């Protein structure tokens, strides 16, 4: 069958993906630019990721269309056409890893997050990661390429000129680079690091939530202990455990509530130390008023903040997982090409499918933000309506 027919389907699909990648990710950038509620360090990496995806549509997809034709080119110019998409994928990986680390810092040390993770430092990190992405993705242009061993028969058959090759991805980019350096070292290892970070994020959230509930139960259990105590020493034991737990939960209406709680524990402790059991128990009963009016409100707000962090971490993890799902088939095919020379090469239609799937990753993030983050979804609606 004429190659232009199957080429037409592949090219049409690539162009459709390019349009959608541009439109959706331009919308992401317009949303962060316009909405100050979206202007935080996490979303600066989101914007960097959306910029990489815009460039997939503007440059990498036109380059992929071009390299599918095998047109005659100087080999090093062919290399750039071949490898620029690896720059964008590498930049995406750095942004994804940054987002993961950012959410870990926010959940593990929220008291020093704002002083540690700043906008100026983030912009510097983004710049360094773009430079590193060019270095990693264009490493074949530094000499790790097949330009020294051109396919002269293929070039002659296509009428290429002297010093030119048929510009095809697997003819110029070495597969050992693609498998060992790009895939294993530069893609698989960072994705596994992201997995580790997300595992630590969710474990940290679950621990802080058993801790919030454990302190709440300890407060209520020790109150019952005081009510049914029969001597001052038992009242004293329970209050001492309550006092240490109250300060542990303390680490304007928030501070006042815990100021009342500790002060009321101290009142009952002094009565308990005087052997006045009934008076200490009555003073300890006043703690329930503070618990209902203040402490329970702090417990439901701390729980609410943690659940929103879990939700935001899951949204980011879905983005990272979709990157892996969209890119792994192409990398896995390269592994079969490289590691199994006795295996027939993956057919051309499957190569095209795996390439298109990798590009489709540049469409999906705007949808995840719209469905999972209300501030983005609402800002998307205002932009579209207006
Ligand atoms: C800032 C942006 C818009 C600039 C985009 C420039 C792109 C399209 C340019 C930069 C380098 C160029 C390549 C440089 C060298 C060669 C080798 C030549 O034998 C065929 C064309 C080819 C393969 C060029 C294709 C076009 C190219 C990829
Ligand atoms: C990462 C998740 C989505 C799994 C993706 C698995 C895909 C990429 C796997 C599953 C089965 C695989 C194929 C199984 C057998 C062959 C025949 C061989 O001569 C060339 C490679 C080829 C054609 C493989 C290419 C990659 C392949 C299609
Ligand atoms: C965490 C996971 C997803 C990492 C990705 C798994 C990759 C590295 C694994 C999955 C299946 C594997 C392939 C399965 C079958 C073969 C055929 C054999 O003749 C050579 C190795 C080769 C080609 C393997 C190479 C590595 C491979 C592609
Ligand atoms: C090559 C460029 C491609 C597009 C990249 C566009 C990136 C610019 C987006 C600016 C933006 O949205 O940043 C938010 C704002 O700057 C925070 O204060
Ligand atoms: C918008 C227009 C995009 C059209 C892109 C033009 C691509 C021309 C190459 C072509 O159609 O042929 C492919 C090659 O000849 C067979 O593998
Ligand atoms: C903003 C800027 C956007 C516009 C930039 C240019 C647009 C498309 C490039 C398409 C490449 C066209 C190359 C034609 C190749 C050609 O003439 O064919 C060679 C022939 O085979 C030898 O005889
Ligand atoms: C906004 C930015 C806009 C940028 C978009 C550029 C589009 C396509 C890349 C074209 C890649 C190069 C095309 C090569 C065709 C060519 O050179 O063919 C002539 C002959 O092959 C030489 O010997
Ligand atoms: C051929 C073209 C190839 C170009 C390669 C680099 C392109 C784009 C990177 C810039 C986008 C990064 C935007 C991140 C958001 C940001 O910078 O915000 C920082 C803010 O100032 C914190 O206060
Ligand atoms: C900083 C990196 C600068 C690297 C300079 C890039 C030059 C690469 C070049 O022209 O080398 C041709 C061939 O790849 C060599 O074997
Ligand atoms: C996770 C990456 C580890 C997976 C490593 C897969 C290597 C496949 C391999 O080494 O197969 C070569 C075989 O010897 C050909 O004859
Ligand atoms: C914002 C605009 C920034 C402009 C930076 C330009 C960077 C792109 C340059 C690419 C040069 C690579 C082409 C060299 C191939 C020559 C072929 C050969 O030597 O065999
Ligand atoms: C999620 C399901 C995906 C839906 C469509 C995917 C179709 C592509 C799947 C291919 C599996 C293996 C194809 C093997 C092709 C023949 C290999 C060969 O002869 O060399
Ligand atoms: C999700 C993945 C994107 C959805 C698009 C799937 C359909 C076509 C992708 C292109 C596959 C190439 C078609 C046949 C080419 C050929 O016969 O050589
Ligand atoms: C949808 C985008 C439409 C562009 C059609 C391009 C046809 C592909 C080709 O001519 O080879
Ligand atoms: C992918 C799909 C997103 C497309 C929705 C259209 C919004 C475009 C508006 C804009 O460019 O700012
Ligand atoms: C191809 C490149 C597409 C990238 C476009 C991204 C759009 C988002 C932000 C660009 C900055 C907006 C500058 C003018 C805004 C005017 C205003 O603020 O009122
Ligand atoms: C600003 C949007 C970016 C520009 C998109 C341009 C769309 C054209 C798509 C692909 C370019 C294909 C170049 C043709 C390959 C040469 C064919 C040959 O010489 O054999
Ligand atoms: C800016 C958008 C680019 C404008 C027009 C698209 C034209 C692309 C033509 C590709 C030429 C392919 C060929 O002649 O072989
Ligand atoms: C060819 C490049 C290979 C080596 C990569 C070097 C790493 C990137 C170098 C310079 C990045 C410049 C921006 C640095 C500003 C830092 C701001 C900050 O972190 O607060
Ligand atoms: C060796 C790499 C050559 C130059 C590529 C550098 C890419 C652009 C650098 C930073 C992007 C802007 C960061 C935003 C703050
Ligand atoms: C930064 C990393 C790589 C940039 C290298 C630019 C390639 C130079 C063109 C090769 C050549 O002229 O022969
Ligand atoms: C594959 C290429 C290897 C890259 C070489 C490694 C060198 C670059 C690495 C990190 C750059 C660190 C940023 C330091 C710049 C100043 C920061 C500051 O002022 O605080
Ligand atoms: C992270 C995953 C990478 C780990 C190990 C790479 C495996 C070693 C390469 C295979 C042996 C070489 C061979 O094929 O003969
Ligand atoms: C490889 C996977 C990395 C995982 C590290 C451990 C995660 C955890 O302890 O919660
Ligand atoms: C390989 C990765 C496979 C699937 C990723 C799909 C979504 C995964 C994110 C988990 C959400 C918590
Ligand atoms: C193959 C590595 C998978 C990368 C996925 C990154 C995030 C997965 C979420 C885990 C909880
Ligand atoms: C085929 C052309 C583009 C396909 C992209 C579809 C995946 C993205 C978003 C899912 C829509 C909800
Ligand atoms: C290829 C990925 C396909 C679908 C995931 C993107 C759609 C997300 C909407 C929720
Ligand atoms: C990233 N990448 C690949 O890994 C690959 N393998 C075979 N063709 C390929 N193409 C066109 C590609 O862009
Ligand atoms: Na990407």
């Amino acid at each position: 069958a004429p190659p232009i027919m199957g080429s037409s389907v592949y090219i049409t699909v690539e162009l459709a993906i390019a349009v959608l990648a541009i439109l959706g990710n331009v919308l992401v950038c317009w949303a962060v630019w316009l909405n100050s509620n979206l202007q935080n360090v996490t979303n600066y990496f989101v914007v960097s990721l959306a910029a990489a995806d815009i460039l997939v549509g503007v440059l990498a997809i036109p380059f992929a269309i071009t390299i599918s034709t095998g047109f005659c080119a100087a080999c090093h110019g062919c290399l750039f056409i071949a490898c620029f998409v690896l720059v964008l994928a590498q930049s995406s990986i750095f942004s994804l890893l940054a987002i993961a680390i950012d959410r870990y810092i926010a959940i593990a040390i929220p008291l020093r997050y704002n002083g540690l993770v700043t906008g100026t430092r983030a912009a510097g990190i983004i710049a360094i990661c773009w430079v590193l992405s060019f270095a990693i993705g264009l490493t074949p242009m530094l000499g790790w390429n097949n330009c020294g061993q051109p396919k002269e028969g293929k070039a002659h058959s296509q009428g290429c000129g002297e010093g030119q090759v048929a510009c095809l991805f697997e003819d110029v980019v070495p597969m050992n680079y693609m498998v060992y350096f790009n895939f294993f070292a530069c893609v698989l290892v960072p994705l596994l690091l992201m997995l580790g970070v997300y595992l630590r994020i969710f474990a940290a959230a679950r621990r802080q939530l058993a801790d919030l509930e454990d302190n709440w139960e300890t407060l209520n259990d020790n109150l019952k202990v005081i009510e049914k105590a029969d001597n001052a020493a038992q009242v004293k034991d329970a209050l001492t455990k309550m006092r240490a737990a109250a300060l542990d939960a303390q680490k304007k209406d928030f501070r006042h509530g815990f100021d009342i709680l500790v002060g009321q524990i101290d009142d009952a402790l002094k009565l308990a130390n005087e052997g006045k059991v009934k008076e200490a128990q009555a003073a300890a009963e006043q703690l329930k008023t503070t618990r209902n009016a203040y402490i329970q409100k702090y417990l439901e707000r701390a729980r609410s903040t943690l659940q929103k962090e879990v939700h935001a971490a899951k949204s980011a993890a879905i983005i990272a997982g979709l990157f892996a799902l969209c890119w792994l088939p192409l990398h896995i095919i390269n592994c079969f090409t490289f590691f199994c020379p006795d295996c027939s090469h993956a057919p051309l239609w499957l190569m095209y499918l795996a390439i298109v799937l990798a590009h489709t990753n540049s469409v999906v993030n705007p949808f995840i933000y719209a469905y999972r983050i209300r501030e983005f979804r609402q800002t998307f609606r205002k932009i579209i309506r207006s």
